[PDB]
């Protein structure tokens, strides 16, 4: 049982850490797109008068 | 000139606030997708033995 | 054993969901502080000439 | 006037980009703290039986 509980707990941790990395990267990528969005909009507004 | 500077500054602020809202919503939506991702993966792992 | 594995898996899920909520709230709160930061800085810059 | 508008627009852009960097870093740092939080909690739960 302790064998199981030790294993299932460590599986939980590994799962959570994997998801943390995937999520941290997905964030970075969103921030990248948002910065491109801000640039286009600022330029589009500057061009209008 | 002061008329301009007052106007262009306020335009900056409004732009930044708009982008803040759009970005805050895009975040929420990402967090939603990530939670669905975690659920599917956890279920897929639980089903394997 | 299946009793254990079912229980430990569900504990994993509940832990992950709890952390998801706590983290989503911590984000919201950061975004709040960042918006206050942008306001102060914009005002401080506008005041300088 | 065009001199002003060109300058104030570029100031807007630089401000927004600076805040983007500061904010992206503040995020990274939060994600770091959250990962430490998850580790402590998981360990604290594993220790209880």
């Amino acid at each position: 049982a302790e064998a199981q509980r030790s294993q299932l707990t460590s599986e939980c941790e590994k799962l959570m850490r994997f998801l943390d990395q995937e999520e941290r990267a997905a964030f970075s990528r969103l921030e990248d797109e948002e910065m491109r969005l801000e640039k286009r909009l600022l330029d589009n507004i500057a061009a209008l008068e």
